[PDB]
């Protein structure tokens, strides 16, 4: 039995920026009241985890990163009602407390209990459950999935189908749901529309999936890496364009291709310049542009507000707009019912011990999602 | 008797930026095919007209400005089907051609025949109907209402009720419709919501009227001129704040006052800084901010896209999102039926000949709308 005891297990600890993960032994405290300790089964490598390594995203170090995962409940703290030992679960990097003004709002999902805006790198109670070589180690987004065991607050965990294949459904924890929801829920892509998707990684491919599911007639993929185009077409892109092939700025190309601007555009990269390009390429009177990519820390963009005065809508979202604890089980159920596919996103499956090799595949351009198996 | 003849009449010609208008004789050509010549009855002074004088808004000079007006058809050119001589009409500064992709779209209003995006200062055919001192004079937004007679393209005029009081309904040509539609159509303000309105001139008072019509529970008016607060409360503001009274930036003050951000904010001034402040003060996960104010020519704002990534929606609109030719007659019908009030916006009345005094009143901060009578 491990319940009520400290677990010594393996984890990938990030001690400082721009260094490899250190795979080593950590101690994982048992869960306190309203907390859940989870044996991890599979975790994806999302670009947002690479942002913590690169310093694009600031969060307290040292840290156990990782936020796109699934596993099995090992134990529950006092007062937990929503999961039990042995349940398949997904940690939620955006919590759903159910009590805050956002949780109560029909269109809100960015729960005020989140650890994104102003990251503390702790549990809800402001403490850490992790130590390594006698030092406290920070949590990441209330999840910390690069560990054989994690501890999460109840509001940051969802119970899923006992028959779920966790090596696939872990992508519902971030990249699939974010892209799909950005198209179907945040943009509300319409039947017959023309869409432009900037960035053809795991999240951008999931935006294409959503645009196709919503009945878009044209879906133009934009990436500087033409190796990304074949899989973008497989999942629904009708055309792909590489900005580097053109003398004109790509906003002009896309406005020309779409006979005066697209209905919906998506920025799924994380660059200030492409956020402005994507806004510009949507039709000036009724276009909608959605920012999905995470910008670099503390940098402002420059834009001409006449782009909005003509009638454009500009919005962004975390996690595809989905209220996390309500949505994740339904998405897993939809997957089980063959409503969408996840295999197109998975290009590599590695043991957890090869986390660094997984990140090198992402940085080199080769991979979409690497799944790590514990 | 004047049909098919040049008309000599008085107009207010702007020869140079930052100068008074010159009230002097012009020659107004008869209408060509699908053109309408109109005897003006009343015109409002909108801050956008002043922007032409200040250079905030760049359009070719010399010019006959004015865009907020009503008048009576003097004659129609060949092929005109939608108005006749003796009809009461409102010139439409945003046309409705009914044929372009925007006119066809259910939510579009910024018709591609507009002269706002890249002003030429002409009729649709690229020529002028105005001569002064033997020199061609520019049109403005295809309206040019600061003249006893003007000529407009058919797609830039709407027939209105024959019993209309033109000295009131001229405000449906810009300021009222813009502010009211920005609330009810563009933002879609909800019952019980909290709104913040930056700028309490004629357009921002119209935004308040729309927010109140839509059922908002709290409407916070924001102006640096506290003399504007009594009228804002009369038309529905629940409280007014002057940024100059506070040590902290007003986005922080409004976030505190609204227990975490407002539902809907409106920038109704034309400043880059207040456009950012207005976005920031709406709730970060589900807030909506609407740009109404006209920015200074060719200047970019700076903002942090994290404001959007959390869930905010940012949009702008021309003319309250109204399809102009469909909507203007209906708005006049609704005014006739007492569905909204215009008198709260009218603070001064002058003869056309006292146009310069009317602009002095706006610049001093004393007026909301001055109505000039021909
Ligand atoms: N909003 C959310 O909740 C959320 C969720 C998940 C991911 N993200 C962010 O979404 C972005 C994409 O994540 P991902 O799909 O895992 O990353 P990824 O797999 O690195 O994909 C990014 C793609 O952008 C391409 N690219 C890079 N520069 C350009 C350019 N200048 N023009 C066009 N294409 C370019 C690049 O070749 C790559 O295929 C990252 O910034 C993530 O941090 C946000
Ligand atoms: N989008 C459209 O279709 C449309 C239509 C009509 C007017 N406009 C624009 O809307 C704006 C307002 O027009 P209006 O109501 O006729 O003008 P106005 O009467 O000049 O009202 C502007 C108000 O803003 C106030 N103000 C100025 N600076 C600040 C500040 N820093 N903070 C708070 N309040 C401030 C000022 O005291 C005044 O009461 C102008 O920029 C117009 O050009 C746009
Ligand atoms: O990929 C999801 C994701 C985000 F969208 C962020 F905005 C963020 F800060 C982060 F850490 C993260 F993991
Ligand atoms: O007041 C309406 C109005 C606008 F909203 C503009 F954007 C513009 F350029 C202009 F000239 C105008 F008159
Ligand atoms: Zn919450
Ligand atoms: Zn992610
Ligand atoms: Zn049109
Ligand atoms: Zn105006």
């Amino acid at each position: 039995s491990t319940a009520g005891k400290v677990i010594k297990c393996k984890a990938a600890v990030l001690w400082e920026e721009k260094k490899p993960f250190s795979i080593e032994e950590v101690e994982v405290a048992p869960p306190k009241a309203h907390e859940v300790r989870i044996k991890m089964v599979a975790t994806g490598i999302c670009r947002s985890d690479d942002h913590v390594v690169s310093g694009t995203l600031v969060t307290p170090l040292p840290v156990i990163a990782g936020h796109e995962a699934a596993g099995i409940v090992e134990s529950i703290g006092e007062g937990v009602t929503t999961v039990r030992p042995g349940d398949k679960v997904i940690p939620l990097f955006t919590p759903q407390c159910g009590k805050c003004r956002v949780c109560k709002h029909p269109e809100g999902n960015f729960c005020l209990k989140n650890d994104l805006s102003m990251p503390r790198g702790t549990m809800q109670d402001g403490t850490s459950r992790f130590t390594c070589r006698g030092k406290p180690i920070h949590h990441f987004l209330g999840t910390s999935t690069f560990s054989q065991y994690t501890v999460v607050d109840e509001i940051s965990v969802a119970k899923i189908d006992a028959a779920s294949p966790l090596e696939k459904v872990c992508l519902i924890a971030c990249g699939f749901s974010t892209g799909y929801g950005s198209a179907v829920k945040v943009a509300k892509v319409t039947q017959g529309s023309t869409c432009a998707v900037f960035g053809l990684g795991g999240v951008g491919l999931s935006v294409i999936m959503g645009c196709k599911a919503a009945g878009a007639a044209r879906i133009i993929g934009v990436d500087i890496n033409k190796d990304k185009f074949a899989k973008a077409k497989e999942v629904g892109a009708t055309e792909c364009v590489n900005p580097q092939d053109y003398k004109k700025p790509i906003q002009e190309v896309l406005t020309e291709m779409s006979n005066g601007g697209v209905d919906f555009s998506f920025e799924v990269i994380g660059r200030l310049d492409t956020m402005v390009t994507a806004l510009s390429c949507c039709q000036e009177a009724y276009g909608v542009s959605v920012i999905v990519g995470v910008p670099p820390d503390s940098q402002n963009l420059s834009m001409n507000p006449m782009l909005l005065l003509s009638g454009r809508t500009w919005k962004g979202a975390i996690f595809g707009g989905f209220k996390s604890k309500d949505s994740v089980p339904k998405l897993v159920a939809d997957f089980m019912a063959k409503k969408f596919a996840l295999d197109p996103l998975i290009t590599h499956v590695l043991p957890f011990e090869k986390i660094n090799e997984g990140f090198d595949l992402l940085r080199s351009g080769e991979s979409i999602r690497t799944i790590l198996t514990f």
